[PDB]
């Protein structure tokens, strides 16, 4: 009876499954898939240490869920998961990860030419961190997920990320693409969407953004306008903004490749990680609601997620609601995501009372 990994995330799966407006088919698939991916750390009980050496989330929990609104759009649900956690070594955690995506590409094949491609320049051995690979599936309708898969540009160290990200997007087919996207102070991840002509996505980090440095890393031609991102910074960050750029962990960006050939990017993504800039997840709550009704869109199953995830008041805490985000594409609307953290070793300290007190 006691709580696991497997057994925490997975109940939380299944209620913001159902507030996210999933079938109880799909919930019982999508549960048994990240039991599936979590792999032997599944059964780890949640009275254990954490895996310390997971980066995906604040509370080294590996797995943290994401809602995007779509104006019109059911509200999608996304689960982020690092497969290999729980490895001894990084290297090791990295072939965890490959095995789950090629076991997963086993059952609804999907290609993996592109990952293929991808690998000796992700997966060295002594690869450094923070991650070697983590995998997001989108809960789609169905039971036929969406897979994407992060990779590590800095795993042969920093100063070989440029060069890793621009040989990505060239094996990528997407040639000298490097050259379009704006200056950053590093680079996370690289990312592929695989389905059924890759997606390729590259997340640049940014130190100290400002409203208008923000509103300067995406065109046209990526489907977000300058005032429209300077209005989200500005709701997301409240007090960290006007400040001489926010002062907190990183803002980081999204740059979409999605046309064949193509050198420029059709997607632009904003992430604001808003847990370091409010008082408690009320505040995240209320920013966060302000910015989907800006979009055109309810906010009311955002409310429910929170409850879903966890028994506390928004107010008793931090850091629920990780990172707002606002999602450009051409020819779309924009696209409004909260991350909201699994928590699964943030707990209430025993009761014990001092008396007299
Ligand atoms: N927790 C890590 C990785 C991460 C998880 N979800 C994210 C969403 C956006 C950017 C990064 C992340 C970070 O804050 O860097
Ligand atoms: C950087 C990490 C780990 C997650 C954010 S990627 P994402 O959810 O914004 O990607 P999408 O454009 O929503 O598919």
């Amino acid at each position: 009876d006691a709580s696991t990994l497997g057994s925490f995330t997975g109940g939380q799966l299944r209620r913001l499954g159902s507030v996210a407006g999933l079938s109880r088919a799909d919930v019982e698939t999508y549960a048994q898939v990240l039991t599936d991916a979590l792999g032997p750390v599944a059964q780890r009980p949640l009275s254990l240490a954490p895996p310390t050496r997971t980066f995906l989330s604040d509370d080294h929990t590996p797995v943290e869920f994401s809602l995007s609104f779509r104006p019109g759009a059911a509200p999608a649900m996304r689960v982020l998961v690092e497969p290999g956690c729980g490895a001894t070594s990084l290297a090791d955690n990295g072939r965890a990860g490959l095995e789950a995506v090629r076991t997963m590409a086993r059952r609804w094949h999907f290609t993996t030419d592109a990952l293929d491609e991808l690998l000796d320049l992700f997966l060295p051995p002594a690869p450094q961190g923070p991650l070697a690979l983590w995998c997001a599936l989108e809960l789609r309708p169905g039971g036929v997920p969406g897979v994407k898969v992060y990779l590590n540009p800095a795993v042969g160290g920093e100063e070989r990320s440029a060069a890793t990200v621009r040989e990505a997007l060239r094996r990528l087919g997407h040639h000298q693409a490097f050259d379009s996207l704006p200056q950053g102070s590093g680079y996370p991840f690289l990312a592929l969407d695989l389905g059924n002509e890759p997606r390729a996505k590259v997340y640049l980090r940014h130190d100290n953004l400002t409203a208008g440095r923000a509103a300067r890393l995406s065109r046209t031609d990526s489907g977000l306008v300058p005032t429209a991102v300077e209005g989200f910074f500005r709701t997301a960050a409240g007090p960290g903004s006007d400040a001489g750029g926010l002062d907190g962990r990183p803002a980081q960006s999204c740059h979409s490749f999605t046309d064949p050939g193509a050198e420029r990017p059709s997607g632009f993504t904003l992430y604001i990680p808003v847990r370091d800039y409010v008082r408690h997840d009320g505040e995240a709550l209320a920013r966060a609601s302000t910015v989907l009704h800006h979009h055109g869109m309810d906010a009311s199953v955002l409310h429910r997620a929170l409850a879903a995830l966890t028994e506390r008041r928004p107010e008793d805490g931090v850091g629920l609601i990780a990172y707002l985000a606002l999602a450009g594409q051409r020819d779309q609307p924009p696209r409004v995501t909260a991350y909201l953290s699994s928590e699964a070793y943030t707990v209430r300290p025993p009761v014990v009372e001092l008396v007299p007190r």
